[PDB]
């Protein structure tokens, strides 16, 4: 019993973290194979991050002017390249703790967990949901550009993140490995903000079965709804809408505790519109949206890595 | 910015954990140079369960009687002996993945991570508090026994609980790595019942001081009060006491936002009478205990 924001085991991770300097900057790096991935605005100075050229600012370096430490091991920078917003160092050493790994791109709603590191040191590890205006609630501090999100699948480690600022609200912005921007974000020194964003539905009704599974039945219902009737209030409510991929998707949750997706979607229909009337769900005064549908089976259920 | 419920990296522990079999019970257990511990009901059957007799049921087995694998490698069981209500089992192999690490037995109101395991593979990592009544409000499945919390300041490993029950009311109950339990449970099928929970007020003076140093101060009012009318409200409520011990732990967080204790008190007491009308904290609706002092002050 119980159900907590549970974060993947990060050793796998953590030993692919390394601390990338160049100049005056110090951040973190991905050290993969022979490869070190780290945000291309570790070349900026304060006034280069105003209006940036990154081929321009790269062309004038060197080898030699990226540091690469790996605990208290230097490794020697023998090539870089940019790919999109990430550097890739090439370094004379391959990781000998590379895991088994991919680089994926997720989606608004995927949930990972967040490595955040300082000085190519992990320091804690938090679980995070790329929300659907494409920022993430992380906690990063000056010093976090690098850290990775990342999930488990299985024994292969699928990176999603890499921490390259923060916006005005305090909200974060990054990429994906391949150093695409989650989002209508750009790494300059320019006004930049988070967009309206919304409640991802899925996730709440996922938390709600998870709820359920716990013993936590107070919201459950007589009613049912339709697909449409519920969009309906999902838009009121700024709840993302519900498409029969997450009707689909909730289907063994549905048929593990006997409420339908619908019978679901009418207790947070009445939620929406009246509250919890003083009580909570799973020790929470708000819904939650940050498990998915495969986060309430896997926490259940008890999958290992 | 930002304040997350952060968790410890848990690579330390990962390399650390086994799983232990003895006949039919399977759980995990923590390698540490030559010696797993382990909770020391894997030697009991289910029928052994209501008073189990530990030393005369541990007197029967011999060391082949334990499995212990690590990954896909066994481990040869050379000694073993009970301390308190944990099992040591000395192998023939130090794990060479022994990190630096202490045993630290913690007091009520302490965090710390969770790395949840079931047949020797970590499953997750959660941050929990040890909550006044000396249980914690987990996430466990059937087979958990013998995952660990730990904290990890300064690159050592302290280890500070090796999880054992789960209690009716679905919270769980362990012990320190010494085998001593926390709180007055007993590795027995026995009736047993969590006390009545209380919240630990120091832990939310700390978080509304993170609230504040994150930019939030709609919750402080032109306010203060004594310690004894701070906890005469707070007790109604279901508040633990706040100590002059906790006060002064709140010293360094006080100097930094510029909000006496006692005015942090006031804000606390208002909010315990008020709600959050509609309002978050945090992005909280409800009061958070489960992050101390310190926690505020490394992750702030
Ligand atoms: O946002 C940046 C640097 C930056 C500025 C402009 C554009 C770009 Cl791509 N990057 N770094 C940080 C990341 N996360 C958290 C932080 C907290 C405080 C101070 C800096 C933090
Ligand atoms: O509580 C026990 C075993 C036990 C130890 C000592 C005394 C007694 Cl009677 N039982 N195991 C479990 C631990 N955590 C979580 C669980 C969730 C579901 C089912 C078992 C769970």
């Amino acid at each position: 019993s119980g159900f907590r924001k549970m974060a993947f085991p990060s050793g796998k991770v953590e030993g692919c973290m390394v601390q990338v300097t160049c100049g005056t900057t110090t951040l973190n790096g991905l050290w993969l194979d022979d490869v070190v991935y780290c945000p291309r605005h570790v070349i900026c100075t304060s006034e280069d991050m105003l209006n940036p050229n990154y081929e321009d600012l790269l062309i004038r370096k060197s080898n030699h002017n990226f540091l690469v430490q790996a605990g208290n091991v230097q490794l020697r920078v023998i090539g870089h390249s940019m790919q999109n917003c990430v550097l890739k160092l090439k370094v004379d050493t391959a990781n000998p703790k590379t895991p088994k790994y991919k680089f994926v791109r997720i989606q608004p709603g995927q949930t990972f967990s967040v490595l955040a590191c300082y000085n190519g040191s992990p320091s804690g590890v938090y679980q995070c949901a790329m929300r659907p205006n494409f920022t993430i609630k992380g906690s990063f501090l000056n010093g976090s550009c690098g850290s990775v999100g990342f999930n488990i699948d299985y024994d292969c480690v699928s990176f999603c993140y890499m921490h390259h600022m923060e916006l005005p609200t305090g909200v974060h912005a990054g990429t994906d490995l391949e150093g695409n921007f989650y989002g209508p974000f750009v790494d300059r020194q320019t006004a930049q903000a988070a967009g309206t964003d919304t409640t991802i539905t899925v996730n709440v009704l996922a938390w709600l079965y998870a709820a359920v599974i716990n013993g936590d039945r107070w919201f459950l219902n007589r009613f049912t709804t339709t697909l449409n009737d519920f969009n309906l209030v999902a838009m009121k409510y700024n709840y993302e809408p519900l498409t029969q991929d997450h009707v689909d998707i909730l289907g063994p949750l549905s048929a593990q505790t006997g409420i339908a997706v619908l019978d679901m979607c009418a207790s947070l229909k009445e939620l929406l519109q009246n509250g919890m009337n003083g009580r909570t769900i799973l020790g929470s005064a708000l819904l939650e949206d940050e498990f998915t549908p495969f986060d309430v089976v896997r926490q259940c259920s008890g999958v290992t890595f």
